[PDB]
């Protein structure tokens, strides 16, 4: 056994973001200092894999959730060991095509 205690402090936090349906969303957060984090959505344990692409810079975190949705909107909290932050997506739907007439957009 060796004295190795972790715990980081969100000296950043999250913030407020934005994307389309169907988009990536993408977060982005840092800590006091490097360590290792946990996302978790509506209460979810999340997982790397293909629906979600964990990857972070030494401390710099940064998580990305492929194939927005309705559903997806809420708040997501990311646990990095001692405080735990909190955000919210906003995911806009996108539009339906109608009778229009255009072709070149060069003008």
């Amino acid at each position: 056994g060796s004295s190795g205690s972790s715990g980081a402090r969100f000296t950043e936090g999250l913030r407020n973001e934005e994307a389309m349906e169907g988009a990536t969303a993408t977060l982005q957060c840092e800590l006091s200092k490097a360590a290792p984090v946990e996302w978790r959505k509506g209460l979810e344990a999340l997982r790397d894999g293909d629906k979600y692409s964990l990857r972070q810079d030494g401390a710099v975190c940064e998580l990305q959730i492929h194939g927005l949705a309705m559903a997806d909107n809420g708040v997501y909290s990311c646990v990095c060991g001692q405080e735990r932050t909190s955000a919210t997506l906003t995911v806009r739907a996108l539009p339906a095509r109608f009778i229009e007439d255009s072709g070149p957009s060069s003008g």
